[PDB]
């Protein structure tokens, strides 16, 4: 099945943040409508943030990320959650190798913001 | 119901995160095995990673997260999913004020790391 | 915060099934529109299926699940997930006694059906 | 990633449910400890529950759900999501065509019982 592949609500701010847990260099690329809106990358077995930043998830609603280790898309596990029917967390995590810890570049997009 | 607890497997090392989105100052403690263990604050209405730090479960693996603004405690939401049986992911929501949108102050646990 | 209180889309039907694991008979009502359009009730330490029906959020499609005892109203802890962007799952768990264990009436909404 | 498979405490009861979503006859088959502990079986467009059961995780607590219409396994999407660091919903979704529904055989595990 798809993952990685979030609907909000429109054009509707909400932050995304990458964290690494791999000796792989993470590339995080955050799709807003279908266009690449942020890019984080950086290298980190200690759970480094590699990236965070704000985006509008514009008239579609539809943000994906991907995330590509040594040229090859990792391998994406994700779903979304929401708290108190309000507060909502679109989970990713990813594997890059074999270990299947899935933890290699880990993403959190939350909303709403403010 | 008590929100805000989770039990992690023992001695394991975890990222602890905090976003503030309010105009009220966040302050985030998080507790292992009943001991600060990290203190995060800001005050940003625009998703500010307050703090970012890595711990251990300890013997534990008791893990409390608390938040509180301009010295009064948040209500609290949190929720523990964990994606293809590997991946982690401890949620906090928290409200400082009325409007219930619960992200005043939202930390994210996750594990494994490494 | 509140709980047991889910916005699905509108129009929609949705199913909703009551377990019961409580020395204690349960009763669980299920609000559409704030009106009472299922209602389950049911003694089980086994985790019986005291109820499962299908419903249609209606207009608004606000569901809200409410568990008591005897007329005593039990702790609700709930959230949702939504597994590969589509598969809705609302989660409501209920505390009757003091042992917390919180299985006492669990009920699951899942969505889209069909 | 691989969806379906939960590992539950070890020695302890659960509660295994199937829900049926499509014209295809589902058979759900839950393993414990790699071995079949349930088998369901059923054809419903309306949630119908297609079975209903309490098993015991065994020594290990691997829980394994598989779903298969016509002899052809369905792909599936799982994750868990436990609340107030108590109450457990291992939660699966399976799709055996191609609309993507993913709740041609929807399966929920929920521990603790009693
Ligand atoms: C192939 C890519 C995942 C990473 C790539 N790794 C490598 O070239 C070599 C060969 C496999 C093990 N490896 C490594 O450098 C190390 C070995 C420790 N392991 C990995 O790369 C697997 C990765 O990093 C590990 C630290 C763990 O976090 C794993 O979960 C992660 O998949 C790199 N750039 O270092
Ligand atoms: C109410 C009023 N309090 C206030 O006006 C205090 C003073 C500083 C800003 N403030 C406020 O109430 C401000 C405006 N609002 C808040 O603190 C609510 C908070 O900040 C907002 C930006 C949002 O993020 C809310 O979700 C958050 O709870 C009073 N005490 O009568
Ligand atoms: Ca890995
Ligand atoms: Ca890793
Ligand atoms: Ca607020
Ligand atoms: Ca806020
Ligand atoms: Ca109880
Ligand atoms: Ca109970
Ligand atoms: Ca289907
Ligand atoms: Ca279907």
């Amino acid at each position: 099945a798809t993952q990685g592949v979030f609907t909000l609500p429109a054009n509707t701010r909400f932050g995304v943040t990458a964290f690494a847990n791999s000796s792989g260099t993470q590339t995080v690329n955050v799709l807003v409508n279908n266009e690449t809106a942020a890019t984080f990358s950086g290298q980190s077995t200690n759970n480094a943030v590699i990236g965070t930043q704000v985006l509008n998830s514009g008239s579609s609603g539809k943000v994906q990320v991907q995330v590509s280790v040594n040229g090859r898309p990792s391998d994406l596990v994700s779903a979304q959650v929401i708290l108190t029917n309000e507060l909502n967390f679109a989970l990713v995590g990813s594997e890059d190798g074999t270990d299947n810890d899935y933890n290699d570049a880990v993403v959190v997009i939350n909303w709403p913001l403010g």
